[PDB]
């Protein structure tokens, strides 16, 4: 999957206690990361569905002077998109993890946004439409999640932390230097 | 100056007494301190030429820009580069006229933190290599001793008092920088 | 000299690149190389007198002595005492005088070893202060630095070359030291 | 796992064609791939039992105890022992479950340097025998193929194809670590 990099970008700018505090913080524990696993038993084979719900603010995948959306930056982003489902859900939530979200959230960034595609696109996703994102992006999955309740409960909570959990590390590119 | 954090950090646990006498294992006594003092006099209107032959994007940085750049592409970050030498030439004139107490001594922690996978990168949100070695932290203590001594004759007793002064100085902060890279009861 | 092991220890797991690297941040060069035979040279005959001042059953110890001493007693160890301060005056000329080749890389390896609690008291068969903490190592530079430039000069350029050399072997050699001082990646 | 560096190497100096070359001649084909994957279900849980014949403080030991041992008094390291066991544990799953791919070929190169007097005791900071010679690496390939075979039978065509894709491996591997200690052009 080209521009896929998890396990492959440099070390984020936020502390592994950071980290443990955030995840405290969105009350992420051990019952979330086995919740997280078993969504990845359960998304496994809707990806596919659940890509063609999202993906494949459609101007944020637009060439910004026309307002044409890129069809291979849309095709090369949903492939990762399909492999964020199953990191979300699969990944253990390390250091390694960390490092793959923030470089996401640069992605979303100026920082480094159109980069990974080569694409020239809209320069950036303002905050504010990431954060809003937090609820479709946690919503969409649910019925994924019970198309096969305390369970789908447990999943989806620690589907909506993780989403959160994402935003929040994202957020630190976007924020004044001591606001984060 | 951004992350330029003198006087504002946490404290070290580096007890006030070990602190004292790691001062005075490297000597350095009230002569030193005057000797410092009178060196931040000389220095002073110099740090931008002292800067340049250590530290920024158009400086010379031999075989260590590497740790200011990118460890995926090798590329150096510009304003780590930039924000770094700002706070080294502040740390410039906090090593010759700072008096060398609990502040400093806290301050000079954070920097060999800052040099450390403990927080490296993390004052400047730059994505960097993780982690300074500390074989490099103490090789160091030559390139920087031994650069300074031109800037303190340009304007010899004096210039050895303020030199060795210096020099302590130098010894003192990479010793006190140690401690979070050393076994947990090696330091 | 009993102990004194200089090419007869194992291999320090410090690879010869490393130690190349490490040369060149101290910016050890073959004026360097050049500088410290000649200080070889005006050391030579003042060996005892530099011992005088630095180590010895009856010398100018610091506080220092407390790690010649019986931990429990605090009482120094004539022969613990006596015998470093040979394998001392040794080092003093293998620092000026002995190729810094793999074997010379070894051997402050196995020196760093000896200050660490991993051999601490083993070569001399005495029951001393195990270990000796990183930070006094490291802050010893200057001390090990400074009292050998009157030294050079009791024989300027020449001197500061002579004196410099040995400001970079010195450093160079704690730098190698640290590395069983440091957590296993730090280094 | 300290020292255990799969997928953390970098890029060993062979191409992706001789490495895609080298299994073809060992005839490691989707056949042997599923045959190992097969193997790692079954040696999974007798890892324990593996290690306790090949390495460890306390293993039942060949003559090449010596090359976890100190040259100087050919006392064996233990810890030395201990931490390349684990790798070597985890190297037993890593062979017969990890796609060989570019990311395998690189960490099975590093592995060769680590027997080699290029990296060998620098992974776990010992002092100790420099060099594995290449005759007792290609040597080894029977033995630690031979001793796999009844592992894979405690729970015959499967046993054959496992043993035959195990067998295969550590000659590939062994094909590989050769290029450091090949003449520059003879590999
Ligand atoms: C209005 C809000 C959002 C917009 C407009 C948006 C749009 C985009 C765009 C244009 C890209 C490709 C960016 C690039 O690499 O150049 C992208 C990548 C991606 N986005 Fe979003 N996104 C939003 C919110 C979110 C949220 C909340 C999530 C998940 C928590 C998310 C997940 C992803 C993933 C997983 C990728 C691919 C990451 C990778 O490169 O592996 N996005 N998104
Ligand atoms: C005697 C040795 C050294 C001295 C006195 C020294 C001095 C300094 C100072 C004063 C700072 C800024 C402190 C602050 O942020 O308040 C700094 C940061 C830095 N120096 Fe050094 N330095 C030494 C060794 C090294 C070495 C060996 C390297 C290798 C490249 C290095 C590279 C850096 C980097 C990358 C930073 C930024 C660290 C960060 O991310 O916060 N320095 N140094
Ligand atoms: C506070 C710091 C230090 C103290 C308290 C100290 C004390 C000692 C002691 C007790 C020994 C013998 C240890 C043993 O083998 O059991 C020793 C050995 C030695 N030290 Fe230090 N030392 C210090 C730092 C240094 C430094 C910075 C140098 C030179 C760079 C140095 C040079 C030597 C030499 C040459 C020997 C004998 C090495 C040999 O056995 O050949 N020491 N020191
Ligand atoms: C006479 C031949 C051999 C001897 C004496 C020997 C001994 C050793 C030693 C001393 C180490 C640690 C080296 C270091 O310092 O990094 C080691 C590591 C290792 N050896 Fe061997 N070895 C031999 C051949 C082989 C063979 C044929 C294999 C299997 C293909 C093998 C598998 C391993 C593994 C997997 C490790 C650990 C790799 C890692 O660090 O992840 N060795 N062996
Ligand atoms: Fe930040
Ligand atoms: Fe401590
Ligand atoms: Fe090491
Ligand atoms: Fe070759």
């Amino acid at each position: 999957i080209p521009g896929y990099d998890y396990g492959r970008v440099e070390k984020s700018p936020i502390t592994d206690l950071e980290f443990d505090l955030l995840k405290k913080t969105v009350m992420l524990g051990e019952k979330d990361v086995m919740y997280l696993k078993k969504a990845g038993d359960v998304l496994k084979d809707q990806v596919d569905e659940i890509l063609d719900l999202l993906v494949g603010l459609i101007y944020y995948f637009s060439n910004p002077d026309t307002g044409e959306p890129i069809k291979e930056y849309l095709e090369r982003v949903r492939a990762r998109f399909g492999a964020w489902i199953l990191d979300t859900t699969s990944r253990d939530y390390n250091r390694e993890w960390l490092d793959y979200q923030y470089e996401v959230g640069l992605r979303h960034h100026r920082s480094k946004k159109g980069v990974t595609d080569g694409v020239r696109t809209v320069p950036h996703i303002p905050l504010r439409y990431l954060i809003a994102q937090i609820y479709p992006l946690t919503a969409t999955i649910k019925p994924f999640l019970a198309k096969k309740p305390e369970d789908i409960e447990g999943m989806y909570n620690a589907w909506f932390k993780s989403v959160v959990l994402q935003v929040a590390i994202w957020s630190h590119p976007y924020t004044k230097e001591n606001d984060w």
